[PDB]
């Protein structure tokens, strides 16, 4: 378990600026109302934010492999950020969706790489995603 966990993270902090700028541009594909007006990315610095959040929850869920599993993530945190999104009008399903593309694009690189019977890797990215999006 914990050399694939290792194994896993180095393939994420390798292909970590890709598999944002991958999951992003499938994001705005899915949900284009965030590069209009009102969206969570329309200006540059928006954007800019958008994909240093998504860069964030990457993050933890790397280390959240690495360490075990999502008890490390802290929930009032999480629960933290839900509230802020819905109040600073950052959409909490994209947020989400977002996420689980994230893990999505993890999941190809480690088959394209060779490792099969990778069902722990959903972990951080479900908890996340779970926590984001409960009301
Ligand atoms: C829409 C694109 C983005 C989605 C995918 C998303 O997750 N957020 C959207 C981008 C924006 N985030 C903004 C402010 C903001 N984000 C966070 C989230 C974290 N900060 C952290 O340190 C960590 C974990 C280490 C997380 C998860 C916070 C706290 C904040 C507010 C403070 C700040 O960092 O600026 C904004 C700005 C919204 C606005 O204009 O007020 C966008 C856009």
């Amino acid at each position: 378990d914990g050399e694939k966990r290792v194994q896993v993270a180095g393939v994420i902090g390798t292909n970590a600026a890709e598999v944002v700028k991958t999951a992003v541009s499938q994001l705005f594909q899915e949900y284009p109302e965030l590069v209009r007006p009102g969206g969570c990315a329309y200006t540059t610095r928006r954007y800019n934010m958008c994909v240093r959040d998504m860069n964030y929850f990457l993050r933890m869920c790397s280390y959240a492999i690495v360490a075990g599993g999502a008890s490390v993530l802290d929930e009032r945190m999480l629960a933290g950020f839900r509230d802020t999104f819905n109040s600073l009008g950052i959409p909490l399903c994209p947020t989400a969706r977002s996420i689980q593309l994230m893990k999505k694009i993890v999941k190809e690189k480690l088959a394209t790489a060779g490792m099969t019977n990778i069902a722990f890797v959903d972990e951080p990215f479900d908890y996340i995603a779970r926590v984001i999006s409960e009301t």
